[PDB]
C-alpha cells in the first residue's frame, strides 16, 4: 500500500548491517519497495537508501 509514499519513524533504529538504513523517531522516508517485514526505503533527509523494519514506521498521511 505504501510503495512510493512517505512514512515517518515511530521509533529510532540503529542499523546492524551495511544494507540497513539507520533513522531517528520522526525521520521521513520514501518507501521504495515492500519485501514483507523489511522494506527498502530512502531517507528524505540524507538521501541514503537501505532496508528498514516496517514495524518501526507509519504512514505520514494518517487520519
Ligand atoms: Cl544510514
Ligand atoms: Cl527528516
Amino acid at each position: 500500500g505504501e510503495q512510493g509514499d512517505i512514512v515517518v519513524a515511530l521509533y529510532p533504529y540503529d542499523g546492524i548491517h551495511p544494507d540497513d538504513l539507520s533513522f531517528k523517531k520522526g525521520e521521513k522516508m520514501k518507501v521504495l519497495e515492500e519485501h514483507g517485514e523489511w522494506w527498502k526505503a530512502k531517507s528524505l533527509l540524507t538521501k541514503k537508501e537501505g532496508f528498514i523494519p516496517s514495524n518501526y514506521v507509519a504512514k505520514l498521511n494518517t487520519l
